[PDB]
């Protein structure tokens, strides 16, 4: 209930495959801050699975290393909206994509919206799309962001972005 967009069409199994973290959001700063904050957390990959759900796949910096986490996310109703497991009932909320180079998804937690927020911006191949960053950065308008960063070729083909 903050997220105002998502997406109607999403025919998931088109967003299978790699994407890079290219860009990411926060309503608060403490939650990707440094490396090893919490959200800080990079997307390689989207199985979506038989059943309709989706498989994500993504590194994360924690006791000094770069940690695969496996993250599933079951259906819902909403198409664009699916629900995460862990500390709290959650929502991926994919607000927009073409399936082919970008992918725009935010993350809240239904419990606290303006502490749990955040957002990426996905892409197909390691480089800077300005114009998926358009699309990302005027998404989040609407929203109260108040952490933005962004990273580079380099450091998208690196662990953990670097
Ligand atoms: C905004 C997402 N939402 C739950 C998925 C927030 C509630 C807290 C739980 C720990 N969230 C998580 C679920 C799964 N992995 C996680 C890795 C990190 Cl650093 C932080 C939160 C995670």
């Amino acid at each position: 209930l903050i997220v105002t967009q998502t997406m109607k069409g999403l025919d998931i199994q088109k967003v299978a495959g790699t994407w890079y973290s290219l860009a990411m959001a926060a309503s608060d700063i403490s939650l990707l801050d440094a490396q090893s904050a919490p959200l800080r957390v990079y997307v390689e990959e989207l199985k979506p699975t038989p059943e309709g759900d989706l498989e994500i796949l993504l590194q994360k910096w924690e006791n000094d290393e770069c940690a695969q986490k496996k993250i599933i996310a079951e259906k819902t109703k909403i198409p664009a909206v699916f629900k995460i497991d862990a500390l709290n009932e959650n929502k991926v909320l994919v607000l927009d994509t073409d399936y082919k180079k970008y992918l725009l998804f935010c993350m809240e937690n239904s419990a606290e919206p303006e502490q749990s927020l955040v957002c990426q911006c996905l892409v197909r191949t390691p480089e800077v799309d300005d114009e998926a960053l358009e699309k990302f950065d005027k998404a989040l308008k609407a929203l109260p962001m108040h952490i933005r960063l962004s990273f580079n070729p380099t450091q998208l083909e690196e662990q953990c972005h670097i």
